[PDB]
């Protein structure tokens, strides 16, 4: 299963919970990596925001959605190119969210 997952400049550490880009530490907060290790670990796969709000916290779920955009939006901000056109954390419009590598 491999706890050490790679993308682009990135590569991350589930279990350690460290962030390499590209590379250099990139520091995440605790929720920021809960979120990103959801995603890793359903790669390629499209997930509601209830599934996300579900997996990250619980009952934070779903008058809480916008927490999901927030998180999402900093997660770009730290690990995309460019943040505006994300290449692998990818928006499914009114659905959720797919993760790309």
């Amino acid at each position: 299963p491999d706890p050490l997952v790679k993308f682009s400049d990135v590569t991350v550490d589930l279990a350690a919970r460290v962030i390499h880009r590209g590379e250099e530490e990139v520091h995440l907060t605790p929720i920021e990596f809960r979120l990103l290790a959801v995603l890793l670990n359903n790669a390629g796969k499209v997930l509601t925001q209830r599934q996300l709000l579900n997996q990250v916290w619980g009952p934070n779920a779903v008058e809480h959605s916008h927490y999901l955009r927030i998180y999402m939006g900093h997660l770009r901000q730290k690990l995309e190119q460019d943040p505006a056109r994300p290449r692998h954390f990818i928006t499914e419009t009114g659905i959720g969210y797919r993760f790309m590598l």
